C-alpha cells in the first residue's frame, strides 16, 4: 500500500488546495460572469459559478503528478492514462456547457465522445464483453459484443446527467458524489483483501482525490452555498464514476451506489420527454415567511396535454406520486401538477423541509442506499 | 501508409466538420460574451473569440476516433494517449485562460502542469535524457537528466506563448502556425523513407488533422476575420507542435521552424520584463485615412525609467531596431519608442503596411524560414 500512501498523500494536499484556491479565483468569476442567484433564497446576490473547475483542475495536476508513483507493466499504465483523457476531456467539456450553455443535444452526444478514450483503452486491453445476468430466471433466455460498447458509452451519459438533473439545493450534488464516492472507497477497500486487487487499486488511485478535492468543493458548497459547482463538477464527477466502473469491472455495484440517481431519472423521465410540460427549474419553491422550501408545479392548460400525457400523470396520480391541482379561470381550466423530481417527492411525503436539512435528508438517503447495497452485496439482511 | 491514409480520410471530415461547426455555435459565444472587437478596423461590432476550441474539440473527436486504427505494441499507444492528454488539457487551460482572463503567472505555471504526461511517457517509456550539441566547438566543453526533462517542461510554456504574444493581425495565429505544421508534415514525410519512421509516422496522426481543422478556423478566421481563434487555439498549437516535437525526437528541427516567433520573443523581451514600459496591445496603430496600419508606440516619462531601461533602448536605437521620438511638454520630457514586435519592425523596415498584405508578408516570412531550416537540415545553400 504504498502508491495508495503516495495516493493519499497528494489527495490531502489537494483538499488543502481546493480550499484555497477556489476563494482565490472568484474575482475572475464574477468578472467572467460565470456565476448565478440562489434561486432558493431572497437574496439577490450572485454566487459564483463553476468552481468544478477549480477542484477538477487541482484533481488533474494531482494524478498528473501521481502517475510515475504507481510504477517507479503498461497493462495499468494505459488504463491509467486512458482513464484522465476521459476524465480530462468531461471537465473540459463541461466547462463549455456552463461557458456556452449548450443545447440537450449535446449533453447527450458530446459526453458519449469523450468516453471513447475508455471504451478504446478496452478495446485495446481486450476488455470482458460478456455479461453475467444479475437478476432472476426470467430476464434470463451474454457476448453482447458491440452492445456492450454502447452501454460503456451510455454510461457516462446517464451517470454526468443522472447527478446534473438531482440538484438546486446547497451541497446536493457535490454531497451526494462525496456519499458515492466514500462508498465506492468502502467497497474498494474491503475487495482489496483478496480476489480482484488490480481493479480496486486502480480504483482508489482516482477515488481518494475526486473524494477529497469534493470535500474541498463542498467546503465552500455547503449551505449558505459561497460558490456553486456547476457543470463541470456534474461532468467530472459523472465521468470519473464510469470510468472506474468500467475499467475497474464494477459498473453493476457503482449503479446500485446510484439508487437516488435512477429514482430522480425515472421519476422525470415524463417531464424530461417533455409529455408532461417541463419547467427550465424544477427546484422548490421558497415560502419567505416559513424560511422552509415548498413543492413547485408545473401548470398548464389541461386541453393542450396529450393523451398520453393526461394517462401518465392520472397513473401517478393514484399511485400517490404527484399532486395534481385542477382549476378553471376566464381563459380556461388548467391542470398545476406536480414538479417529478425526488426532492419534490420528498416534500410531498414529509412536507415544507428547510433547505440545509432538505439537502441532508437527500444525502442520508443516498447513505441508506449504500447501506442496502452493501447488504445486498456482502449479506448483512 | 494505411493508418495514414485512415488518419487522412478523418482529418478531411474533420476540415468539413470544423468550417461547419464554428458558424454554427457563433450564437453561444456572442451571448457568452466570448467576443472581442476587431481593434485593427473602424467597425465597432463583436466578432465571437476562442473559436479553437471548436476545431481543438473537432481535433480531439477525430484523434479519438483514430486511436485504434494504427494497431487493429503500447509503446506507441501509451505515447498516442499520453499526448492526448496534455493536448485536451491544454485546450481546456487555453479555454479557462479565455473565459477567466488569467494572470501572467498561469500563462507560465498551468502550461507546465499540462505537460506533465508528455514528461510521465517519455520518463516510463525510457526517453534520450542525452543529447547532441548543434552549436560548434565553442559550447562544447550531455546526460541533461533533469535538466532534459525541465527543457521539456519549459518548451510547451514557450511554443503557445510565442505564438499568443505575435498576433493581433487576421490570420496571424492560425496562419503561422498552418506554415509550422505543413513544415513539419513535410519534414515527417521526408524522414518517413527512412531511419526514424516510428517517430515520423507518430507525429503525422497528430500534424495532419491540425493541419486540416486550423486551415477549418482560418476559412473563418482569415482577413475579414469572421471569429478570432483565442488563447484556446495558441495553447493548443503551442502543445501539439511541443508534445509531437518531444516525443518524435525533433524539437531542435521543430524549434528552428519557430524562427520568427523566437525572434518575436527575444525582441519583445525587454517589454515582457517592463524594463520599458509595456502597454497591454503592442498591436499597429490602424490609419483611418490611409487603411493601411502604422507603427504602434509607448510613450512614458523619462524621468521614470530605470538606468538599464534607458540602456537596453540606446543599443536598440543604434542598432537600427526602435525608433525613439523625444518630447517635451508642461508635464515634462516624454519618451515614444517603438512597440518591440516582429509586426512594427516590418512596419519600421516597410513603411505602413496594409492589414491582409501584412500578415500574408509575416505567412512568406515564416515560409522563408523553413526553407532556411530546411536547407540547412537537408544542404540545399
Ligand atoms: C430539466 C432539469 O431537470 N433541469 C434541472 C437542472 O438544470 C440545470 O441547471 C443548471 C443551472 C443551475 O445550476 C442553477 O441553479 C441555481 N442553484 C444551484 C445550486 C444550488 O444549490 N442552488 C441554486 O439555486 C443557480 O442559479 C444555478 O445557476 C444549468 O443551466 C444546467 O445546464 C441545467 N441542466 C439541464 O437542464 C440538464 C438537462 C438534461 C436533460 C435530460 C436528458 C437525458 C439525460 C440522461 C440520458 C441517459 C440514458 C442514455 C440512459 O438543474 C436545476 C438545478 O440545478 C433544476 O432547477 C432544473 O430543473
Ligand atoms: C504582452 C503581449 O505581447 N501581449 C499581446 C497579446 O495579448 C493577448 O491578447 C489577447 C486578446 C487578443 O486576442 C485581442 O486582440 C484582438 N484581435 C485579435 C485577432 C485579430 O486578428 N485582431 C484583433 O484585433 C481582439 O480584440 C482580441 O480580443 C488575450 O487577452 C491574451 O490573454 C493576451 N496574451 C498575453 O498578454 C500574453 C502574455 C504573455 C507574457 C509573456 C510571458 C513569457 C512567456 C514565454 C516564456 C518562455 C520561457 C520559458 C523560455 O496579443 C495581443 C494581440 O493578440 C497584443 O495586442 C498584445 O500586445
Ligand atoms: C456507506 C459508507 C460510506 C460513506 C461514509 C463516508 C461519509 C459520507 C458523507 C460525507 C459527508 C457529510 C457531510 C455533510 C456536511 C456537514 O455535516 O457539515 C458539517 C460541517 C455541519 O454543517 P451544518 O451544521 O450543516 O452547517
Ligand atoms: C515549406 C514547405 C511547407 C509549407 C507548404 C504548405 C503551405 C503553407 C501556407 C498555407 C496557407 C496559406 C493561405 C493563406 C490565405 C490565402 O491565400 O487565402 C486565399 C483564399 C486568398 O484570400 P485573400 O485574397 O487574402 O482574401
Amino acid at each position: 500500500p504504498m502508491p495508495l500512501l503516495i495516493n493519499l498523500i497528494v489527495s490531502l494536499l489537494g483538499f488543502v488546495a481546493t480550499v484555497t484556491l477556489i476563494p482565490a479565483f472568484r474575482g475572475h468569476f464574477i468578472a467572467a460572469r460565470l456565476c448565478g442567484q440562489d434561486l432558493n433564497k431572497t437574496s439577490r446576490q450572485q454566487i459564483p459559478e463553476s468552481q468544478g473547475v477549480i477542484s477538477g483542475a487541482v484533481f488533474l495536476i494531482i494524478l498528473f503528478c501521481f502517475i510515475p508513483f504507481p510504477f517507479l507493466p503498461h497493462h495499468e499504465f494505459v488504463a491509467l492514462i486512458g482513464a484522465l483523457l476521459a476524465i480530462c476531456c468531461m471537465i473540459f467539456l463541461g466547462f463549455a456547457d456552463d461557458v456556452l450553455n449548450l443545447r440537450w443535444r449535446h449533453k447527450l452526444l458530446l459526453p458519449t465522445a469523450a468516453s471513447l478514450p475508455l471504451l478504446m483503452v478496452y478495446f485495446t486491453n481486450f476488455g470482458n464483453t460478456t455479461i453475467v445476468v444479475p437478476k432472476p430466471f426470467r430476464p434470463i433466455l451474454l457476448d453482447l459484443g458491440i452492445l456492450y460498447y454502447v452501454y460503456m458509452g451510455l454510461l457516462a451519459v446517464f451517470c454526468t446527467n443522472a447527478i446534473n438533473i438531482l440538484a438546486g439545493i446547497n451541497g446536493l450534488e457535490a454531497g451526494q458524489s462525496l456519499v458515492i464516492s466514500a462508498s465506492i472507497i468502502v467497497f474498494n477497500l474491503v475487495e482489496l483483501e483478496g480476489d480482484c486487487r488490480d481493479d480496486h487499486v486502480f480504483s482508489l488511485y482516482f477515488m481518494i482525490p475526486f473524494f477529497f478535492t469534493t470535500l474541498g468543493l463542498l467546503y465552500h458548497n455547503w449551505y449558505p452555498s459561497r460558490v456553486f459547482v456547476g457543470d463541470t463538477f456534474c461532468y467530472f464527477a459523472g465521468m470519473t464514476f464510469a470510468g472506474v466502473g468500467i475499467l475497474g469491472h464494477f459498473s453493476k455495484t457503482m449503479l446500485l451506489f446510484f439508487m437516488p440517481q435512477v429514482f430522480n431519472f425515472l421519476y422525470s423521465l415524463p417531464q424530461l420527454l417533455h409529455i408532461i410540460p417541463c419547467p427550465r427549474h424544477r427546484i422548490p419553491r421558497l415560502n419567505i415567511k416559513t424560511g422552509k422550501l415548498e413543492m413547485s408545479y408545473s401548470k398548464f392548460k389541461t386541453k393542450s396535454l396529450s393523451f398520453l400525457g393526461t394517462f401518465i400523470l392520472k397513473v401517478a396520480e393514484s399511485l400517490q406520486l404527484v399532486t395534481v391541482h385542477q382549476s378553471e379561470t376566464e381563459d380556461g381550466e388548467f391542470t398545476e401538477c406536480n414538479n417529478m423530481t425526488l426532492i419534490n417527492l420528498l416534500l410531498k411525503v414529509l412536507g415544507p423541509i428547510h433547505e440545509r436539512n432538505l439537502t441532508l435528508l437527500l444525502l442520508l438517503l443516498q447513505i441508506l442506499g449504500s447501506a442496502i447495497t452493501f447488504s445486498i452485496r456482502y449479506q448483512l439482511v
